């Protein structure tokens, strides 16, 4: 159905998902000179000590590392958020070359990739209910630039050969997502949407200012994945990012001066 090619990519999504042209779509460009410091914003609380990763899945658009979200084990709170949001999965968006790949941009700069740690508001009971609410999800976004290797990413990189094609999964227990964070939790925040269909306007976005560095070899392995299923013509999983969407009547707030 939808995808990232010329015939089914982001410019086509509105025909099946008319919210694609909505009032709070993501991603957006973060204009750093226009984002206002909000001293009312609290420090983020990232509590991943008890995270329970389970499985890694190639879903035909990215790969997801899935977590046990049946209890409050890995949660995001504070910052702009009211209440408690449970980690359900993380995934990335990346490019065919290092000069593109991120979904959010910073003063129009594109990073090589972007990590999304996806959390749902426990007041709605399950993820499917949460996505129907304007405050249902919180996605923590982290930019990736190419330079030195990220040691905490290597366990992900090394399993990708086992999930090359759409629909393949592999056991992925005991992975610590704290190894994917940068040092600083300074962030920008704004109300937005899922960046893939169904594009629901249910996300509080929290985008960290500090990128993580990954090595060229690490991102090259991302680019060896396939959008296609096994025994189908090979289409490399690259450029699985949606471009920036109109900001409309929204303000991006900064946690830092
Ligand atoms: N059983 C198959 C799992 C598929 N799940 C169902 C999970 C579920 C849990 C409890 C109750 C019902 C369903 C749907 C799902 O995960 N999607 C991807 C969601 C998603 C998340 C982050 C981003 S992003 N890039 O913005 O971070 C973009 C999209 C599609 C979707 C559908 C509706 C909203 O989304
Ligand atoms: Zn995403």
């Amino acid at each position: 159905h939808w995808g990232y090619g010329k015939h089914n990519g982001p410019e086509h999504w509105h025909k099946d998902f008319p919210i694609a042209k909505g009032e709070r779509q993501s991603p957006v460009d973060i204009d750093t000179h226009t984002a206002k410091y909000d001293p009312s914003l609290k420090p983020l609380s990232v509590s991943y000590d008890q995270a329970t990763s389970l499985r890694i899945l190639n879903n035909g658009h990215a790969f997801n590392v899935e977590f046990d979200d049946s209890q409050d084990k890995a949660v995001l709170k504070g910052g702009p958020l009211d209440g408690t949001y449970r980690l359900i999965q993380f995934h990335f968006h990346w490019g065919s070359l290092d000069g593109q790949g991120s979904e959010h941009t910073v003063d129009k700069k594109k990073y090589a990739a972007e990590l999304h740690l996806v959390h749902w508001n426990t007041k709605y009971g399950d993820f499917g209910k949460a996505v129907q609410q304007p405050d249902g999800l919180a996605v923590l976004g982290i930019f990736l630039k190419v330079g030195s290797a990220k040691p905490g990413l290597q366990k992900v990189v090394d399993v990708l050969d086992s999930i090359k094609t759409k629909g393949k999964s592999a056991d992925f227990t005991n992975f610590d997502p704290r190894g994917l964070l940068p040092e600083s939790l300074d962030y920008w925040t704004y109300p937005g949407s899922l960046t893939t269909p169904p594009l629901l306007e249910c996300v509080t976005w929290i985008v960290l200012k500090e990128p993580i560095s990954v090595s060229s070899e690490q991102v090259l392995k991302f680019r060896k994945l396939n959008f296609n299923g096994e025994g189908e013509p090979e289409e490399l999983m690259v450029d699985n990012w949606r471009p920036a969407q109109p900001l409309k009547n929204r303000q991006i707030k900064a946690s830092f001066k």
